[PDB]
């Protein structure tokens, strides 16, 4: 038949999971012939997913630390990047409350379709590309990597591990970089910093995270596999079968046959060692934000895995001023990169940004009208100095390109878009 | 027996409506209520959201000074703009393009995206104003007095013939759309109003356009406000000149693909105003400049023909204005519109330009000293708090406390409710 | 402003309750006060949700019994409202199958994205729509209603009961007119016929079927609500709390921590005694098709609640030939409605007809060409005199109804479809 | 700062032209400096767009024809492959008729969204690869290639030319192997055998086939071009512009503005003749299947382009025994392909297929119910002698393949599918 997309020999991944430092702490309990079995005859290239995965590995490694702000459309990760971030984080909060498949505004609590995350991260990539189009025609080279890395969540898994492999299936196909999975209950699943979450028991999530290597292995990938526990504030576990779990276990039950657990930094410090083999980074939620806990956490979970990198939520659902002085958040994330907090992201960030500007402008243009936009544009007449180009909002969106495919098709064409528009003449 | 719900109404039932119901005073039909009924097989679906929207957006438009929107491309953008105050959402089929179509693409604006895109998006802000109607109920919030605030949506150039006209109009209704509008342009070649290179289509073929729109409201049996849009004043093609009434502007002249060059201005968006008027319940004029005097012109010149005809402004922000207005003009630039006859106007890129330079501002505070720039942000949102924004407690604002309400209506006694604990109720 | 859509008040509803023999039945733990208080400002209506499920109900009091086959596409529904049955069953299983919006073959096990049966439902009544649409103006009243209620695969809810609520709302919003629930673990969840089951406690689906009737209520629309039950198979149960289960419990574990217990018809009798307060219709999935094991499971039901109208699955994963007669097959149907199961349904009939067909038609194909599609269409010509009208394809999907759209918008025009079609001069 | 999705130089693509012999006869009116111009930074990799495009040219060359089926389920080209057919045809007509992404049942006027044949594009890809993972599993060799090439249908391209090369571009992201092309007025598309059809001119859809061209090669695939001329019954073009037109057009006019043009066979074969040049494979509309008619189309076109490969459309809208006796039927498509006709489909076999099969089964179900039912699991049964396999659904759609992977990520599993079940034990 054809050669391409041939499915490589299990030889080959035992030499790249042998070899490789990518894989030198990564434990797999399945056979690399395990894998070569799921793939068919033919194994889908995977370009973005591959790409980013790979400048995000290097960038954990590289940088001092990698700092991402959370992204619901395409044009914000398109001004992230253009502003110098060099990774976006997909917040599964900001797609439940404003960017998922049913049209509804959800809270965090995966009730949204399970394919609705892959999309945005498809979507983000396309965006990435229009800007990495623009610039190439426009010989702008403000950007060295418009294809900046795109970690995803992947919540509870939206039910069992087959549910956690199809959704990693998806997330990979879109592009992603990164993944992260927590240990919560699928059915009960819950942001972070809110209420009623239910644990599952540790084997459980070691055997989520291994199917989301899984997926990664069958689709030919190094995705980066984020561990995420959430045990520093839930109290509820599903189950005491677990030996690891029964030392916070108090025999006291609830009426819907729940466990009661010992919450803390203790259980995620366990949770977190026995993650450890099978997560590219860790971490714990936390119920403020707090240097001491975090390097707390960082020691005890170093002590034992010394390369083990971790990730922390600097989360808006914090209340920022409430806990720290100006001084100490202005070295917050500096000194969390010290302790081996690699990435770091403010995980709604898209969401504040877009409520908070639209009703800025809204109620300003209420009471005065135009006055109230026109204080906006001059804004952004004056961001450009700074980089900022979406005032030209027609070659924001690719006119220029669209323009360059028609005259590739037909040179003397007559309806080309940026010629004549206002925006050549009044900008 | 079998169910009578949504038994269609009589074509004299019709007819009666047309006749006696001021909303149809100035409306031309030329086709009969026994075509409307013969189309609508044995069940008509009730369209709630677009009939309340419809009713609202006519009412509002008769009885304020002048209705005004913002363009809005996410729910959560609606959301903020009812609770600023504003009484009317405008959907950009340009922000649909760059940032919100179902082809997952960022495209330029000229009709390449796919043609179920805005009514998807305006089944989404319909979905988020109830949203936090919900919330506001619950919680006793009474600062908003209607939340469903109505939706204005882009059906640019219809994606084709009349028949993709029906449909898209057809689907705007079935998401709850209020009123929709629809522009004179090749839908093959198809432009923002203030971009270069458009070709229009002939008079009449706009006509078919808007009739088309009215039929599938009727059809819908919701009193839809179709909005006839115009973009002779720059465009300098045209596909035909085969109607009589555009042919004084056609100079004779062929492009190499058989467009014909037209003279373009304000005279043929006078000429194709009057002959839309019959059959738009809006006419708007894309125009270059924003200029009050020109404006007026337009104004008169239609008012003239047809005194009770209102008007639709784009306060476009491709226009640079403090270029080529004084702070007092712009200040003042909407009302003396709405003096006009521009009842219903609309700044068409708002929410691209707040979303892109918002996130901007704050990446870029945030790659020189990270936390620090977005404390400002937080500490904005909680002043903003005494302005009425609530977005601020964000758990609530997307329904925790709504949906915990489900829970325990359900399950008096589950001990999985999401905002009992949370860091918004301790920190907040 | 308007009053479009103004919820009912709290006594009106009561009152619906407590007079309306649709409720007759029927436990609500919660309270009519609590399901206007979740009703938001605006209750948008359902009307094919509406009329769907009153003629439901009708038909299961009226009919000897309501059959039903599967249906994944919308032309399959047409042609069985075609061929005369008088409901659609969508099968879960066929949507994981080829029919779920993650594009992707899956096995019947909650894979694919929660929002695909809702989709298939709005699919289907929009298809059904189109046939009454054209049956209208062909002046064909062969089928006195197009819009046959749809009973669809809620599955195990795709989580807790918050996600139960929005896949019952969105079956409802897409028109939907009956709902079925099972006691499975999502996480787990398994076709009925399949192995590794996992029960939910009784009472965790004593609140599945709460939250699903919520949902309706809320709607505004008298949903079918049916009680599914696995324990006939299910040898794995998720929590030994409910008191009601402990009986079955062996004191077992599996390294995942789920509890063993005892399957068979006896707990399938105890649960549905339990459901049936929650439930309009009750189902047990069974190992084989048996007609005594149907009349024991009905008769033990009926001896607590003699009202209570049962479904049963004529499942093709059995082997009919295999296990009984012609006779007793042909009677089948009959003799099971006779014992109250007045709602059956051969839930992969849709997957079966597709695969086969095209399976046959493409091994012909292979050897003889054009021979072997010779050979349907001469089939299709002869089944006409049974009702059948898809070998004339054009006007099937709707091309004579949009040449009624575009002659009415513009009689004259030179570009309708059905004038010059080779359907027309080559189809008598 | 990677090198996965590298962009090649315009010489290294100039070099693909010159040299790679599936070039041999395509004339590009642009350069490879054009391409590489829009391809940015990145160029993701479309491994079942180049696998199926490679194998359809391969078996156009090497097979005595490549027939295929309508199809518009996944489950459709599953059987199809699974009965020996080496090629899959998805009909816009059927997508508009039963799987669109509107949920609505159209004609076939190019009334649904634009991007729901690349959907069905990916669908059916989706079900070829579990189809090909479940044989891999199995041990099933009985099919060689399971991922047989799609040819797409791309109708008039919803548009212009940027229209058109959107829709190639996202046909190419779906895994396609070719798609064909018509020179209809979008906005009155019609199907072939429907009345009301518009041309456009003859230039504008070589601007079609340029752009659709351009959008494969800048996806850096080989997609298989194929254009369609629907002038045999059209009496209507948009325009007089393009002098190949005028010996045709005869100064009658239209209310809208069209022009009349002379119908039939001597315009099919200019234009087709104009369109050779940017066409790996021409297709003729007809009015009546008519083995002379398309003699006379081939052996014209072949006059000047001897190696030109044609296309046939099978169609459903002809009446097969009202023109033909059984023995020219039997050998209609053989006389077919000894005139270069090498790529024949029967369009809405899949309609048909469907509409009939559920009538037959819904008509004796009301009657006989369950009788009606058992007759076709018989007949089910029986096609076991010829590879059927549906009747074991739980495997067909891959219940022992995903019961493979969740063994794989934890061996004890207690919730594995197929152990247990009525489809090990009743068949
Ligand atoms: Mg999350
Ligand atoms: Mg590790
Ligand atoms: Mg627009
Ligand atoms: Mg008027
Ligand atoms: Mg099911
Ligand atoms: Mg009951
Ligand atoms: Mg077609
Ligand atoms: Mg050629």
């Amino acid at each position: 038949m054809s050669v391409v997309g041939t499915p490589k020999s299990a030889e080959q991944i035992q030499q790249e999971w042998d070899t490789n430092p990518r894989w030198k702490d990564v434990t797999r309990t399945y056979s690399a012939e395990d894998v070569v079995a799921l793939q068919g005859s033919v194994v889908e290239e995977h370009t973005l997913a591959r790409r980013g995965a790979e400048v995000l590995w290097e960038q954990l490694h590289d940088l001092e630390w990698v700092n991402a702000l959370g992204a619901l459309t395409g044009n914000m990760a398109v001004q992230q990047v253009r502003a110098g971030l060099k990774a976006i984080y997909l917040s599964g909060w900001q797609v439940a409350g404003d960017a998922n498949l049913s049209g509804h505004t959800y809270p965090d609590q995966s009730l949204y379709p399970a394919n609705s995350v892959p999309q945005v991260v498809r979507r983000i990539n396309n965006a990435l590309q229009r800007a990495d189009q623009i610039a190439k025609i426009e010989g702008d080279t403000s950007v060295e990597n418009w294809l900046a890395p795109i970690v995803a969540d992947g919540e509870a898994g939206f039910g069992g591990a087959l549910n956690v492999y199809e959704l990693q299936k998806a997330l990979i196909a879109a592009g992603v970089a990164g993944s992260h999975w927590e240990d919560q209950l699928a059915s009960e699943k819950k942001c972070g910093h809110l209420g009623g979450k239910v644990l599952i028991p540790t084997q459980q999530h070691i055997r989520t995270l291994t199917s989301a290597r899984l997926a990664a292995d069958v689709a030919d990938v190094p995705t980066v596999v984020i561990a995420r526990t959430d045990a520093e504030a839930a109290t509820l576990i599903t189950s005491d079968v677990d030996e690891r779990d029964q030392p916070f276990i108090t025999g006291e039950r609830t009426r819907e046959g729940f466990y009661r657990t010992k919450n803390g930094i203790e259980p995620c410090i366990a949770r977190a060692k026995a993650y450890a083999p099978f997560a590219d980074l860790i971490w714990m939620e936390t119920g403020t934000p707090d240097l001491e806990a975090a390097r707390q956490f960082s020691e005890a979970v170093k002590a034992e895995y010394p390369d083990q990198m971790l990730a922390y939520n600097c989360s808006p659902s914090f209340n920022w001023k409430k806990h720290l002085d100006d001084a100490t958040i202005a070295k917050f994330q500096k000194e969390l990169a010290a302790m081996g907090f690699k990435f770091q992201f403010i995980t709604l960030a898209g969401f504040h940004a877009l409520n908070y500007s639209m009703f800025d402008l809204a109620y300003g243009y209420a009471q005065n009208q135009m006055s109230a936009y026109v204080e906006l544009q001059e804004r952004e007449f004056a961001a450009e100095e700074r980089g900022y180009t979406a005032t030209k909002h027609q070659r924001e969106v690719g006119a220029g390109y669209f323009d360059r495919i028609a005259t590739t098709v037909d040179p003397n064409s007559s309806t080309t878009a940026l010629t004549g528009s206002t925006e050549e003449g009044q900008f």
